[PDB]
């Protein structure tokens, strides 16, 4: 009935950075939130821990959760390789969302981003479901590793990551 939180402890370059948390949007996007839910839990055998955030564009986001090909070419959701657009009743409001990254309709897998501006032109196209709770702070950091072209100038991880409550 509660939305559910997650975290991530961040490290770069194999140092301690800081923890994210996310409230998941459960409510609305039910289909979406658990398989990122279960992914930060590592539950179904897979999932996010020791991955990295492979794309960072500061002013724009910071792309991750790439465990199979850790470059953005890979991934796979908890219900095969990939899944549906569930809905686009959230949208890409400002800094602090989670949206699904995709390679083109229903194709969501286990990648995702976090918005550091406001992303307004994704709205219909990719499935937000879920919000920085606690430390954008940490994200804010995490940014000012990233370039224009996205490649970082750290190695960016989850060093760990689960469910909060
Ligand atoms: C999007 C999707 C869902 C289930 C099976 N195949 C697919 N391509
Ligand atoms: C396979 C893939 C590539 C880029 C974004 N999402 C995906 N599921």
């Amino acid at each position: 009935m509660v939305n559910p939180t997650v975290f991530f402890d961040i490290a770069v370059d194999g140092e301690p950075l800081g923890r994210v948390s996310f409230e998941l949007f459960a409510d609305k996007v039910p289909k979406t939130a658990e398989n990122f839910r279960a992914l930060s839990t590592g539950e179904k055998g897979f999932g996010y821990k020791g991955s990295c955030f492979h794309r960072i564009i500061p002013g724009f986001m910071c792309q991750g959760g790439d465990f199979t090909r850790h470059n953005g070419t890979g991934g796979k959701s908890i219900y095969g390789e990939k899944f549906e657009d569930e809905n686009f009743i959230l949208k890409h409001t400002g800094p602090g969302i989670l949206s699904m990254a995709n390679a083109g309709p229903n194709t969501n897998g286990s990648q995702f981003f976090i918005c550091t501006a406001k992303t307004e032109w994704l709205d219909g196209k990719h499935v937000v479901f879920g919000k920085v709770k606690e430390g954008m702070n940490i994200v804010e950091a995490m940014e000012r590793f990233g370039s224009r072209n996205g490649k970082t100038s750290k190695k960016i991880t989850i060093a760990d990551c689960g469910q909060l409550e």
